[PDB]
DNA sequence: TTTAGGAAAAATCTTAGA
DNA sequence: TCTAAGATTTTTCCTAAA
């Protein structure tokens, strides 16, 4: 009859605000807030758990984080929806979220009573679905990363790949957003 | 006794959490949110308020956000306290804003209980910088002239070479002249960099 | 403090197979 | 679209003069 949950997020300010968000529902039941993927992931097989809520950046260096992440958690726990909640607002970016067939995705911007509403949409969102109606999977993860600011080596060491690769990646991204050098790259990610 | 804050950011679900960690505070009388500056300047004379819990990034046009936002509080509403929590660990631009004269600032980060030790620090006039904010600026001070042209030509958009071609010296001289400024800065890498000089411009 | 030289690294520019 | 191995450019690293 109840309903499991799981927070995951680097910003404890957000794991208590969600962890209170959801105590206004009594059929949730928030069976344990997490910080890191290498604890999340040792911690789902101990926690039968039905819905998990988590965001994009995350410090993790075994099982990673963003869509290699979710690609992981879509492999090994099938039985598990996840509705992922992010603080950027980059189009490509999300629309690079969106394209990986979950649960639901929740911005942090307008969104003080869309996420109960995407919690029980889980049962049968709002704003962002009213922005719903561009860049690939790979290169919005590459430009995640640089954003949060791990250089292009950094990011070729952090997903196992060549730092050549991650150079066409970004700079085709660049290319592809109309985007000259590095200054207006961030200008944009931040915008 | 008592203590009146305005609560100011642009993420809903982070005011939220503000709002309910503040709540377990009785003497805290929570008198608004706002979650941009150009409604937060509007109510701010119509609200007799003591203390302002504020992060840098904030979507105003009119008054700015960030230090531009802090000076303008600072000069227009002096008898105002603020606590300044921010999401980001650049020690440049932490330093940049303790050297405003702020009454206290504390990361997002680590810091359940951190924030209400700060606001309990404010009632005997004393500030609260906790051990997560020292370890931030541990890391970084005086700049000489010679990087502050590097920086300056650098923060337009010039490419090493493009400054070491402008001021007819070699690449490696203004390699090492940026290397050094961010050495004294505590600044690790080149976007942390722009983040810091996109912010003090 | 300012200025570089050789060595090394980091990042890009081609060109190209899946 | 994803991946990457050359040549090539760009930047840094150690080191060291004044």
């Amino acid at each position: 009859n109840n309903m499991n949950v799981i927070i995951a997020d680097d910003h404890p300010i957000v794991l208590f605000g969600i962890r209170k968000s959801l105590e206004q529902i009594e059929w949730v039941n928030v069976v344990g807030e997490f910080e890191d993927s290498t604890a999340l992931i040792n911690n789902l097989p101990k926690l039968d758990a039905h819905v998990l809520i988590t965001d994009l950046s995350m410090p993790g260096d075994k099982y990673g984080d963003g869509i290699t992440l979710i690609k992981y958690i879509k492999r090994h726990f099938p039985s598990l929806s996840i509705i992922v909640l992010t603080m950027n607002n980059n189009p490509a970016i999300l629309s690079a979220v969106l394209d990986l067939d979950i649960e639901g995705i929740v911005l942090k911007q307008g969104a003080p009573t869309d996420l109960p509403k995407a919690l029980a949409a889980l049962q049968k969102e709002s704003v962002s679905r009213l922005l719903e109606k561009r860049l690939s999977p790979k290169e919005s993860e590459v430009l995640r990363l640089f954003a949060e600011g791990f250089l292009v080596t950094e990011i070729a060491k952090k997903l196992n790949r060549s730092i050549k690769t991650i150079s066409s990646q970004k700079k085709s991204a660049m290319m592809k957003l109309g985007v000259e050098n590095d200054i207006a790259l961030l200008n944009y990610l931040s915008s």
